């Protein structure tokens, strides 16, 4: 009984040219694309790339594959894929894309009586995501994903998303788990580009990323905040204890310097100032300013001791207030 | 005499279509899966992936391979594997799976008279293991391993473990050796998933991991514990030695700060607090608090020396008791 | 109707030898090359290599492919590419070049009635860019890209850019985005080389790179500048405070030493002095010189206190002026 | 004249089934294995793997290859290897094995009149070497290398070393050069294993490794030894110099702490104590104990100065003696 | 007209056995090898390997390829290479060699009427270069490159360099550019080796490398030299300033300790002392010795102040002289 299916396959392959698209010189081929993101890979700020794994699916029409039989569907595998025509889809921004092979090549091929074809493929894309780290770490990123035909212009092959946007792109709940980002949502789009070879249709999908704060708070912000508090303790000490107050100022200044170097080692080498850098610089001024205050006080502690005492007492109140006020402005500005 | 076997192989291949599963349109194919873990690979917390090497085996039925001969078994190699039908099994969570080739492709194919087939394969799977580092390092992890068909729905191919759970999955004694984890045990499971293409059967296996403590004790906990003890020595010193007591407080505070930075460099960049972080913070307060005590004492050592002496004497007893009490609560809470 | 195209393809392949170039022993083949840079990859100073992704296109003439039909163009794919003759172009300086495969091999093949052929290919080139870091970081680099034939001498195959230089090489606006470089412009060139096998034609394209400053200012220059200012504070302190002034000098000298080590860790291991190194050395002298001044002052503070006071007062003015003057000369020299 | 050899090859291939082993269902095939280690690769303690390059050779018997001709030997290449039957040998513990291809596949195939076959292959094996770092760095390791058949049980194929053990395994003098290990010698062995598929024969070869000390002496031991000596200098100083003696104790304690962290960064993350760790801990006690002695002395220098002087004088002698005695016990225990 | 060439190719392939070398059982094949180094890759001391890219060329004789035609040369490509016999050359010391593919396999095949064949190939070799770092960094290295036949003994195939040594090996001027080495020159050689399979001919080429100093001077030597000078400043200070002189000695000793650790991190883990290590040790003694001098002086400053002053004055002169004298001996010894 199974032999009937074998005859059908041979008939379709008879007089079949895999090098010619269906409806050549007669109409325009239409392709429907749907995507499912199995898991969203890590985002590397240093390399400006993000990995992703998807089940890419493409649907089109082919009159040459019409067949008649008891079954309306013919599940198959990659064996027959190489014997027919498939679109030459590729990713413009994909630096390096590799497929999955074991245990068996992850591909499917389904054919119906009307000729409709469903071809699906599993891929891993190491695309590139340009970013503007001006409000880092309070930054929102829009990592795109562009793909389209390579050799078939817009006058022969057209890519259109199937059904609505939500059905076109699906993201698994467990996949959207990044250590330092939130997957707020997804969007889709289309456009045309004109080149020497002709016009092409481009399908674009964007993923909205919102960085989650909390790692940098425990790593960079808190050490800077506590370092400033340490310096202010020198004010409460007596003036005559020159050595004691000197240690506080010198050690704190060096501590701030090394934090800036270590903090930016992980951050990408960007030739502009970030929000974190401004925060570090302000904290650097406080510790440095406190050291200057001690030097000025110790330089006039003999001629006019009266003014020195007033300055030292005043500093115990002025400096904490300014630091507290600055934090409210800084956090409010970037968090609202 | 050997020529008899050659004729048998040709007969089976005659009229054989590798693109059609056995019993198509007549019944539902059943596949029995058994696994053996040669060695459990390292677990990378930063990349949330774990490597594993297994001898994957699949058994099914094929009536087209029936044969009659003196021998009930026909040991073979990968040469005949490509000439017949095999399931398109794949791992849903496998980021990158590669097979082993040298010296000869590690595959076997055995056929019996009844048509039963035993196909085995050697694989290395770089799967992903999501984790919740809320009780780190006292954390228990459940790294899964999911696999199933790609193109054949649940109505055509069904995966069922053979015999009991213990026989289905076997782990070598030498393989279960990880530098920073314990392989407490294994479990298996099954479930169905409905998608656009149809329903599929999913076979799930979980490995229980219990982190072994002792590396972090020698790396993070002890330096923090000894640092606190160092600070308390300042209390036993005389008040007039302002410079001496200052060095203890300043150096210890900086030492704690760098330990936090270095400790989390190896730990994954997670935007939430761990148990280790709370322990570090508490130890940071003690050293910082001791420095504040000295400043307060030195600020009133002239007007009311009587109260200063009482505070210094009391601090020698209060602080050690609190630190000792805290450790009992902390360790007891997470170890019981 | 489509069957007409199938017959045409078979006719061209009849009596076609892919191992023989067109017009063998009759004339000289001419090839026109055009390039489009999709994205300019990162530049690794340590490895002296730069990555790049391009759409390489080659045009030539083949009389054997003449055909007559309703359509003047025959869009195709990589399937027919292997069945005809293509040039053996290669990159002389390309350390490791790999192509892109998924989803379908990124190649196109177009044929016209006259025999003109348009073959395009997508490549990623990890070429090598020698550099002279004598004015680092104020350095301008000229990273080339050389390619040509491997087996066909200049007497058989000649490479010539099509149209003008601007049309020959095109760089996408978004692609020319490097974290630490500016793509000032592009240039092209040609030349011949004589070897044992014979003369060959070499096509050379150069990319002008101008390093963008600002990362090193926040990383190396500022810490050195602030460190010098810290040392000068010791002058304003009193001579009798021997311990206080000692701490400033000792700590600052060590701080400068570690900055030099850390700064050059990222920089390539080059056995010659850079502009940054000279700046560090000068700053090292100031902090070291200040320490020497204190030692000299403290060594004569008993016999002739009168001269010691004059030296200390003078140092408060001389040193800042010299440091300010040096910066103007240094920055002006390399920035103009 | 050469045409005679061509006819011989065709005759052997006639009626040859590469899927059936020689003497099937008649006897048991016997295979002789010999190995030559071109170079022993680096040993990675962190990854518990060792690389090795060998010229694997296998000899067996095949009656179907009998031939008659003037020459008793037929040197050949990999071209004929794929056309005959070869054993499916594989390495059980080989995580990832890759062969060498350029310039030409490194394989040989020699056939004699009697049917004896000599098949050799070049391989690189990234095997795994479990270790017990309890006596680190004075540890001796036994890295094995296991290989055997995959599909052919012990009842069909048997592996036996040829000639004696010394001839079976050969190691080049230049190859046995490791930066931090000594190749004391080699050993071989055999055993059987019973599994579901049946019994198999396992050939095991062990390499004895003796770690060479001297890198850790210059890296970890000496800094700890010199640090202890530095602390003892504080004893010779006067009691009234509270600040001076404080610096020695505080700085040394911190120095020991960082050495422990840095030392174990290269060492694998093992959750148990090593010999080096105990040595560090003992040295940590000395520096810490010296600081405690100063605090105790300074705490009674007023009420009973007489006892303080005796303690300080005694400490100058007791501490050096204990440190010297400890080293003799420690080194003698692990070196003998 | 071109059809004549097509007929010639078919005639040569007729009755051609690619598995049999020319002149089998009649004479000894002779192969001429010439090399051109496009670029000399980086040398990794840690991994004891060096990368290199070459255009390997081999010339031999084949009577079966004789042809008659108007053209004395037949330029071709890799298409015909697989259809004839080529030597199985390989590199004995090549850990991992890979070829270049894009755009087209970099291979050429030229045939003359007499049968002479010119086969060339482009390769990248990651060979191993053992080194003896006893005089590091003033060390001269001899990195070899060995290659020869795999299956053809010395009685069948012999490798001989063509023309003189200079013509045999050619190095491009731009290629011989290493960041930390000088390519002084090249040499060639030959030898025979006897093994179980028989005698073989080995072709050896050595590259002379002379390390260029200047990176270590700016990285390791200068910080050590300046650190010693810093310690000597303590001598010029007054004895009563116990705290001041203590800081100089303690900080400098720790600074030297960390330089040794950091310096050897990049250096390979070798279990023996280098020249740099001895220089560091000597500098360590000076700073340590100066600290001992202060302790001895402060220990007798009460009983016999007269002798203390003489020691302090003398130390200001003795120590600088010894350090200067040592440098002359050290540099002269290794630089001459
Ligand atoms: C992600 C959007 C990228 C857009 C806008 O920035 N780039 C362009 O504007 C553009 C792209 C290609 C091009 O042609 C290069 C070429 C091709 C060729 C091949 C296949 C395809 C599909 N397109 C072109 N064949 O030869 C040559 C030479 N010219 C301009
Ligand atoms: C590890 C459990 C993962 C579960 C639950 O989280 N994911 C889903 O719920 C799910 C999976 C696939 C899917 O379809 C995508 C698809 C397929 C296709 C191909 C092969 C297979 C076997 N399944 C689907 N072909 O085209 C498209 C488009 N939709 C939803
Ligand atoms: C980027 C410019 C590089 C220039 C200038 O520095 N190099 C040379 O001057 C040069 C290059 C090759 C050569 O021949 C080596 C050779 C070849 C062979 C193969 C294919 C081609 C295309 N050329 C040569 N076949 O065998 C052997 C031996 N000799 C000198
Ligand atoms: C290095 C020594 C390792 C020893 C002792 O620790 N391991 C075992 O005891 C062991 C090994 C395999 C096994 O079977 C798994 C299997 C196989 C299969 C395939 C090929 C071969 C050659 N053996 C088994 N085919 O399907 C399944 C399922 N069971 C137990
Ligand atoms: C770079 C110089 C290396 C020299 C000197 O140190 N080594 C030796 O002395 C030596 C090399 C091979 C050998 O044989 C191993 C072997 C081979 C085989 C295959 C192909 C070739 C060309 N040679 C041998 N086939 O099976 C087996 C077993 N024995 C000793
Ligand atoms: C792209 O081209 C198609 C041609 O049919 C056209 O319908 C569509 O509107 C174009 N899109 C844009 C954004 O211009
Ligand atoms: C999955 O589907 C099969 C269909 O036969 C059914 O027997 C089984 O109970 C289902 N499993 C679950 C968990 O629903
Ligand atoms: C290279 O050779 C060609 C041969 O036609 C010649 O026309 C051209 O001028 C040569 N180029 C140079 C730079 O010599
Ligand atoms: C392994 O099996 C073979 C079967 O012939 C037997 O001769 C041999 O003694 C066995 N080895 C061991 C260690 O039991
Ligand atoms: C190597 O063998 C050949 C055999 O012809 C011989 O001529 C040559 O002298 C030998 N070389 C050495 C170094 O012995």
């Amino acid at each position: 009984n199974i032999t009937i299916f074998t005859r059908i396959l041979d008939g379709l392959l008879d007089g079949y040219d895999n090098r010619l698209r269906p409806g050549l010189g007669e109409r325009i081929t239409q392709v429907r694309t749907d995507m499912y993101v199995n898991s969203f890979g890590p985002v590397s700020d240093t390399e400006m790339e993000y990995t992703i794994d998807i089940f890419f699916a493409q649907t089109w029409k082919d009159e040459r594959l019409r067949f008649k039989g008891p079954m309306q569907r013919l599940p198959l595998n990659n064996l027959l894929a190489s014997k027919i025509w498939t679109p030459d889809t590729f990713f413009h921004n994909g630096k390096k894309s590799f497929a999955h092979w074991m245990t068996t090549p992850n591909r499917m091929l389904r054919i119906w009586n009307d000729g409709r074809v469903l071809y699906t493929l599993r891929l891993t894309i190491s695309a590139e995501c340009p970013m503007d780290l001006e409000d880092f770490p309070m930054d929102e990123q829009n990592c795109p994903l562009k793909f389209g035909s390579y050799a078939y212009p817009n006058s022969e092959v057209v890519y259109v998303w199937t059904n609505g946007s939500t059905k076109s792109v699906v993201v698994a709940e467990d996949g959207s788990r990044l250590n330092q980002y939130h997957l707020m949502g997804q969007t889709v789009g289309t456009e045309n580009i004109s080149t020497s070879t002709g016009e092409y249709t481009i399908m674009t999908a964007h993923f909205h990323l919102k960085r989650k704060i909390g790692y940098f708070v425990i790593q960079t912000y808190l050490p800077c905040i506590m370092t400033v508090i340490l310096s202010q303790v020198s004010f409460w000490l007596n003036r005559e204890s020159v050595a004691a107050r000197t240690v506080f100022g010198v050690t704190t200044v060096l501590t701030m310097t090394t934090l800036s170097i270590s903090a930016r080692n992980s951050l990408p080498k960007v030739a502009y100032a970030t929000a974190m850098d401004w925060f570090i610089a302000v904290c650097y001024a406080f510790v440095f300013s406190a050291l200057l205050e001690f030097a000025f006080v110790n330089y006039i502690t003999k001629s006019q001791p009266a003014r020195a005492a007033k300055i030292d007492k005043m500093s115990r109140i002025v400096f904490p207030i300014l630091f507290g006020t600055f934090n409210l402005v800084y956090w409010a500005t970037y968090l609202n």
